[PDB]
């Protein structure tokens, strides 16, 4: 009971500065190609559907698939159970956990909830990104099968906790920064801190 319950797709837009993808993504009912492409590290944004229950209770309104701008709405995989470096088979694709997802102002504007990013940081209900190790195709309801536990078994919950609360924990940061699966940007941040 670990799966992608929804694959959500958004519309591209250009800004004057480049092409960016919108935070508004709609659930689709058909197969979707999973391609490799900073951009690579954040290829797929994933969010645990379990947390929608909490958000509906906190804010008194619905939260359904796509509500956090996620490509993949997940079932059975929360931040406590998913580790940096975990490799999963999804459809014909292979994906690897690269970093926690940080809360952002686009999400606050989407829901018109200015305290939502703070709440995400306080609760740790953030979701996480995957990089794509092997391109393929997935369908809604696809199982996500763990094929390798990230070395060190460092959970996304643990990594968020160090990043947001233990900014003066040297041993913790060096260790996470040392992980070969960590996104370059998170590595850099842990190396700017630590100096």
């Amino acid at each position: 009971p670990m799966q992608i319950v929804s694959i959500n797709v958004g519309k591209p837009k250009t800004i004057e500065v480049r092409l960016v993808t919108g935070i508004d993504k709609t659930p689709v009912a058909h197969p979707v190609a999973v391609g490799k492409q900073g951009g690579e590290d954040k290829a797929i944004c994933a969010y645990p559907s379990e947390h929608f229950v909490y958000w509906e209770e906190r804010y008194g309104r619905p939260f359904t698939a796509g509500a956090f701008g996620e490509n993949w709405t997940l079932l059975g995989l929360t931040e406590d159970d998913v580790c940096l470096g975990d490799i999963y088979v999804a459809g014909t694709a292979l994906v690897q956990v690269s970093q926690p997802r940080q809360p952002c102002s686009k999400l606050a504007f989407k829901h018109q909830l200015p305290d939502l990013p703070k709440a995400i940081c306080q609760t740790g209900k953030s979701g996480f990104y995957f990089r794509v190790l092997q391109e393929g195709v997935i369908e809604p309801g696809a199982p996500l099968v763990l094929v390798e536990r990230g070395v060190g078994a460092l959970s996304i919950a643990y990594i968020n906790h160090i990043y947001y609360h233990e900014r003066d924990n040297a041993a913790a940061m060096k260790q996470i920064a040392s992980h070969p699966a960590l996104s370059a940007s998170w590595r850099e941040t842990f190396q700017k801190r630590l100096a």
